[PDB]
RNA sequence: GGGCGGCUAGCUCAGCGGAAGAGCGCUCGCCUCACACGCGAGAGGUCGUAGGUUCAAGUCCUACGCCGCCCACCA
């Protein structure tokens, strides 16, 4: 230890990051130790981490360091997720920024730029975790696209496809002609944005006139009906009829649907199954057959699609379109709206629709492989309140489009007979094996699936493919179930259920016993934290401001009940100072161990004091970890370490050092011990440092956790009788107008014991001798369970004194007045606790001797 | 259209059935021999509105008001 006047991070955190990133707290399954598993949430290969990781994480390194040292087989899988889409357009973003893109570079030479940038961002982000004190079992860091990752997708693929749940057919897909791949719901974003409503109306077979109110006009001539709501009989002679659509001489037919809204527009609507999921939807429900009038490049085609309007973009293609409605005449009344566009979540550009061939995933049947588990009550919620959000997310699911056209992720595998044109998929038992011939015309003609899958069907795979379980292994034994899944509500959806299904389909059994949901850190503007927004900070941009126990502590003492977290730098000084402060403290305790001269070994009421309330903390704070309210833990310890060690118990110690007692700065020793165990959890580096330093050990993450020792009643008491003559003095003092320094002369009356057995140290503390006969005239200080009196000695501020009593009286008889109306009310008397009223009681036989200290010391003064 | 979260001291946030709290800011004193990233003493809240339950309500029930999310096929 090097003691300055301030703690500097810097010369502590590094040593003790390389020391941890080093070497590793390795699990072993066979510790014939209870384990405790946490699968870390995987960081997306882009970029760097932001303050949001580093709260999750934070998070769930204090869990695995409690657990640790509290017993168990700490086992906290890290590594990071290659992201598919995510990383694709990243990649494509630095490349065009330097003048090449995607295509420019084959799908090689592309493949690799995208490799050397998973290293910088994965290299990166597992430098900031180490810097952030992550005991993370290094020595089974995954990668989603590592080899024995990429087995754990290919053999469940392939259990899914054999077993029936996956499947190929041509179910509608939303499309981005950007970055040229299929989405999947979740992974598009409908943001309302101004545009316009037309209303074409057309030629009915036989009579004269239909209306329709649609946002695109191109997506006309692939109609296939108009849809009148079933009950709407404004339509009555509508209904059934036809309908020649514009420009065409195709007659569309006049059907009903329950899925049209008669108050919209006029009570019908266009259907267009091949451009849109509600169409498709009403479309295959009368049975329509697709049709298309537009290309995956997002333009004109098609057998409908007029003459001279087949070509150009997709929009270029409705301006011209309706200038050949309107002065074709069919165009009634166009009007401004306010549309909710669906674009692509990660490049904006608004998605098309298509149908395609496609891998689905029959979710109906998983979903409620799931929710049999739920409902039985297999898995825990932190907020709770996230049950109901997840069970209902299950309760009404899709069919899941894992097909994606991308260049990053996982390529599928699927082989196609050129001939039968069959799909060939590896079986369970020899997943591994590449088919040469086509199980269905024994070809040996084949082509492989170039697709790839959804960055998301593999982090479904995680409490299992770090495990092994591509196989079967000693560790997905020891500890599958795991522990405690930490992660913000962001991800509930498209990961927490996404891994549900793959933990109680693949291995029958929840994939995790507890799921703990923690808020967002966002911008101070209140807004999420992302990438996306361009609202990040570094976390190591604080810890080299304020440090990294400092970026813990502020962060977990934030996380509340899964709320959300506001960024607040203040609140990064408040951790800081913190630290600080606990550093003093030490180096106090360090120093004056230093030469010290024992002369004593006599047990002090300070010292029999700070050990009763110091099982206070332990217990309390471990219950605290036990309910996995770190944040509260965080402030509950800020209190002990920071008000009863610091600003009384160090205090009421230095005049028995001085003394040279012995069994006091053995119990300075001892407490500050206990107490750098319990601040660990959440600020590891520092209380690592300090507590070598105090022991000589090297390693206190794998010291044990403390346990409460005993509890004085009547010390904690006695000592609180102390405190009060304490605080009456220099409170006193304080409104007398006198200098802290200043000896002072004072007397007291009522539970005087405490200042008597300790004088010394309340002279120290008051700063005051004490005056064995009352002063007939004197300023007056009423406490709870002791008074003073000081005489008038002096050049003192009367004025304030007289004030701040003239205010206590104020306040003591309106309490009196509380509790009177307490006593004397309807019912309170028994229809309340033998307790709490009996109390009530005695706070106004109190209220009142106070306030008549008061009132006449307050008359009693000139 | 549905759900949810928030609304407590100037600011940023805890508390969530029995006498209103923290950090910072502010006022007054202090370089008191661990700490000025500090010490001591104070000021500052009818706990978003309207009801209701209960001996007891920021703390529960009920509508509502704003701010923000998530989910949804109003073309
Ligand atoms: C499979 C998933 C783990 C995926 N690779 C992924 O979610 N990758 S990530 O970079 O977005 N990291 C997401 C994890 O970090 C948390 N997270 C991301 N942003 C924030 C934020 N602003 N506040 C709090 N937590 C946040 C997610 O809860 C998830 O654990």
């Amino acid at each position: 230890m090097d003691l300055p006047k301030a703690y500097d991070p810097k010369s502590v955190e590094p040593k003790w990051a390389e020391k941890w990133a080093k070497n590793p707290f390795v699990a072993n399954p066979k510790s014939g130790k209870p384990p405790f598993v946490i699968f870390m949430p995987p960081p997306n290969v882009t970029g760097s981490l932001h303050m949001g990781h580093a709260l999750d994480n934070s998070l769930q390194d204090a869990l695995i360091r409690y657990k640790r040292m509290r017993g168990f087989e700490a086992v906290w899988l890290p590594g990071t997720d290659h992201a598919g889409i995510a990383t694709q357009v990243v990649v494509e973003r630095l490349l065009l920024k330097e003048g090449k893109t995607r295509h420019d570079l084959g799908r090689e030479k592309f493949l690799e730029r995208v490799w050397q940038w998973k290293e910088e961002s994965g290299g990166t982000i597992l430098k900031q975790l180490k810097r952030l004190g992550a005991s993370a079992d290094w020595s089974r860091e995954a990668f989603t696209m590592d080899e024995k990752r990429s087995r754990a997708v290919r053999y469940a693929f392939s259990r899914y496809y054999h077993e029936g749940l996956a499947y190929r057919a041509p179910r509608l897909v939303n499309w981005c002609p950007r970055c040229e791949t299929t989405l999947s719901d979740l992974e598009v974003e409908t943001e309302p944005t101004p545009g316009k409503l037309y209303t074409l109306r057309y030629e009915v077979e036989g009579g004269g006139f239909i209306e329709i109110a649609t946002v695109r006009p191109e997506t006309v001539f692939a109609d296939q009906a108009i849809a009148v709501h079933p009950e709407d009989e404004r339509y009555r002679h509508l209904l059934g009829k036809r309908a020649r659509i514009p420009l065409t001489e195709v007659w569309i037919p006049i059907l009903a649907d329950p899925a049209v809204e008669k108050d919209f527009g006029t009570g019908a609507l266009k259907v267009t199954p091949a451009h849109d999921p509600l169409d498709y939807e009403i479309g295959e429900r009368h049975g329509l057959k697709p049709v298309s009038v537009i290309n995956l490049e997002g333009r004109m085609e098609g057998e409908r699609v007029p003459e001279a309007l087949r070509g150009l973009d997709r929009f270029e293609a409705r301006r011209k379109a309706v200038e050949l409605f309107r002065e074709a005449g069919h165009l009634v009344k166009e009007e401004d709206y306010t549309i909710a566009l669906a674009t692509c979540s990660r490049c904006g550009t608004p998605i098309e629709y298509a149908i395609f061939p496609q891998w689905w995933l029959r979710m109906r049947p998983l979903a409620e492989e799931v929710l049999k588990g739920l409902r039985r009550g297999d898995i825990a919620f932190v907020p709770e309140r996230w049950k109901k959000v997840n069970m209902d997310w299950l309760e009404n699911v899709k069919d899941w489009n894992i097909s994606r056209q991308l260049w990053w992720g996982h390529q599928i595998p699927a082989w196609y007979c050129e001939d039968c044109q069959a799909v060939n998929v590896p079986r369970p038992e020899r997943y591994l094996e590449d088919p040469t011939s086509c199980e269905a015309c024994g070809s040996p003609r084949l082509k492989r699936d170039e697709d790839v899958f959804d960055t998301w069907f593999s982090s479904a795979l995680w409490p299992l493919s770090t495990l092994g379980w591509p196989e079967e292994t000693e560790d997905l034994k020891a500890f599958y179930p795991g522990d405690v899944l930490v992660t913000g509500y962001d991800i509930l959806f498209l990961w927490v259920s996404r891994m549900e299904v793959s933990g109680y389909h693949f291995m029958g059994e929840r994939p995790f016993k507890t799921v703990l949901l923690h808020g967002l850190v966002l911008d101070e503007k209140g807004q999420k934290m992302s990438k996306s927004k361009g609202n990040v900070i570094d976390p190591l941009e604080m810890v080299e401001r304020y440090g990294a126990d400092a970026l813990r502590f502020a962060l977990i003492y934030l996380a509340t009940g899964g709320q959300d977290i506001r960024l607040d730098l203040r609140w990064l000084e408040m951790a800081r100072n913190f630290a600080n402060k606990l550093y003093n403290a030490a180096r106090f305790v360090l120093l004056s161990r230093e030469g010290f001269q024992a002369k004593e070994d006599t047990p002090t009421l300070a010292d029999r004091f700070m050990r009763s309330r110091l099982s206070r903390g332990v217990e309390e704070i471990t219950a605290l970890y036990e309910a996995l309210d770190l944040a509260q833990a965080a402030r509950e310890v800020y209190e002990l370490v920071w008000s009863e060690f610091c600003d009384w118990y160090l205090e009421a110690a230095k005049p028995a050092l001085k003394a040279g007692n012995a069994h006091t700065l053995r119990t300075l020793e001892e407490v500050l011990a206990v107490l750098l165990k319990l601040l660990h959890p959440m600020m590891p580096f520092l209380t690592s440092e300090l507590y070598q330093a105090l022991t000589g050990k090297e390693e206190l993450a794998l010291e044990a956790w403390p346990e409460p020792g005993g509890r004085d009643e009547e010390a904690e008491r006695a000592f609180e009788a102390l405190k009060q003559a304490v605080t009456a003095v220099r409170a006193l003092k304080a409104e007398a107008g006198l200098p802290p320094a200043q000896e002072v002369r004072v007397y007291l009356e009522g539970e005087t014991a405490p200042v008597e057995e300790n004088l010394e140290v309340f002279r120290f503390l008051s700063r005051a001798d004490l005056l064995p006969e009352r002063p007939a005239k004197a300023l007056v200080k009423a406490m709870p369970r002791v008074t003073a009196r000081m005489p008038l000695e002096g050049l003192l501020d009367v004025e304030e004194w007289r004030r701040r009593q003239e205010k206590r009286l104020k306040e003591l008889l309106a309490l009196a007045e509380r509790s009177q109306r307490k006593l004397a009310s309807p019912g309170f008397r028994e229809k309340a606790p033998k307790e709490v009223v009996e109390a009530e009681e005695a706070r106004l036989k109190e209220n009142l001797e106070q306030a008549e200290r008061i009132r006449e010391a307050l008359s009693q003064i000139g």
